[PDB]
């Protein structure tokens, strides 16, 4: 397994990456620091998740003490919903910037296809509990998107949480300047995205896994929710292997052809999942995991439901 994918502005992806959502700015430092040491080279960030000065920090300690250069380093953040006018989008990126102590984004994102009311509040919700949307676009938030690639702020852009009509609006615009270089999509067994992954590759862009394990720690979860990590069937195939059932869940998108992005801040966890390029999955395996998808959606906000870009609505 090459640890890499070619991306269409001819840099070269970590098909394994580290997300930090839910990853405590009391906590993420090490847990990048650690990351790092064990072989990480991709950091899956954004504004939202309110860590991104500690994640910088982890970042510039490694670069001083000479463990890793920038240019082998592969950091994405994500451009957050309240900020896709046309006028924030720059200033956006910027403070993700300086928080992340960086000069350039290898990769910068499209969080969600939907805006929200500008504002101080990430989640604007009226009096009934309806997200507040903004009188935005995805076209004219992508053109904007596409300026940063032209001050050279980041390297490459893309989206996430795009269903496949919201990513043809994109590819369909006359005077595209830059096409996405990657969706950034939930992906698991029990939602294995057949049909938006043949589609996405189909056209040259670059599939990311996020939740690959199932985000247990998600703050709306149900003890009646379906849980990836405790599937006694996963378990099998893990035992067989002699992995973990975590490492199963992270080769599985790899063999997809797809990046993936599990999180952790512990650290002997963040040590496991990395080992996961010394095995492979069979055959039978990857046919009996993907017969596992159910169409669950962890990644899911009912108070969006209703705006106009929200992109569950599509079957795909
Ligand atoms: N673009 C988007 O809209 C979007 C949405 C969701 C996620 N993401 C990105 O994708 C990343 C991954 O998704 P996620 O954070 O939702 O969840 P995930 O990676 O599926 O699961 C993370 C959870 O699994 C635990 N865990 C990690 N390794 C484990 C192991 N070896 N054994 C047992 N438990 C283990 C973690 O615990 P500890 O950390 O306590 O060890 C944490 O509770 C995010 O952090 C974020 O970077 C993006
Ligand atoms: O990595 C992540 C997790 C994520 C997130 O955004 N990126 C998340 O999917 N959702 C759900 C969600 C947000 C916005 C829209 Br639109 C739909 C939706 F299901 C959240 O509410 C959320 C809330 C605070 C966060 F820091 C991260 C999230």
């Amino acid at each position: 397994m090459a640890s890499r994918i070619l991306l269409n502005n001819g840099a070269k992806m970590p098909i394994l990456g580290l997300g930090t959502w839910k990853s405590p700015p009391g906590q993420v430092t090490e847990a990048v620091k650690v990351a790092i040491d064990v072989g990480y080279r991709h950091i899956d960030c954004a504004h939202v998740y309110q860590n991104e000065n500690e994640v910088g920090v982890a970042i510039q300690e490694k670069l001083r003490e000479q463990v890793v250069k920038r240019e082998e380093l592969f950091i994405v953040s994500k451009l957050w919903c309240t900020y896709h006018e046309k006028g924030l989008v720059k200033g956006a990126c910027q403070k993700t910037l300086s928080d992340l102590k960086l000069d350039y984004l290898d990769l910068y994102l499209i969080h969600w296809p939907t805006g929200f009311k500008p504002g101080k509040e990430f989640f604007p919700l009226d009096e009934s509990g309806n997200v507040v949307p903004s009188d935005t676009n995805i076209l004219d938030t992508w053109a904007a998107m596409e300026e940063l690639v032209d001050e050279g702020l980041v390297k490459a852009i893309g989206i996430s949480n795009f269903n496949h009509l919201q990513v043809e609006m994109i590819l369909n615009k006359p005077g595209l300047k830059y096409k996405p270089a990657v969706n950034q999509i939930e992906c698991h067994p029990y939602l294995t995205q057949e049909k938006l992954i043949q589609y996405c590759q189909s056209k040259g862009i670059v599939v990311t896994a996020y939740s690959p394990l199932g985000s247990p720690d998600r703050p709306w979860a149900k003890p009646e929710d379906p849980s990836l990590l405790e599937d006694p069937r996963i378990k099998a195939i893990a035992a067989k292997h002699n992995k973990t059932t975590a490492q199963v869940l992270i080769r599985f998108p790899m063999q997809r052809n797809l990046v993936v992005i599990p999180k952790s801040v512990t650290p002997e966890r963040i040590a496991e999942n990395f080992k996961v390029f010394d095995f492979e999955l069979s055959s039978q395996d990857m046919t009996t995991l993907l017969s596992y998808n159910r169409n669950w959606r962890v990644c899911a906000l009912l108070s969006c439901t209703s705006h106009k870009d929200y992109p569950f609505h599509e079957e795909f």
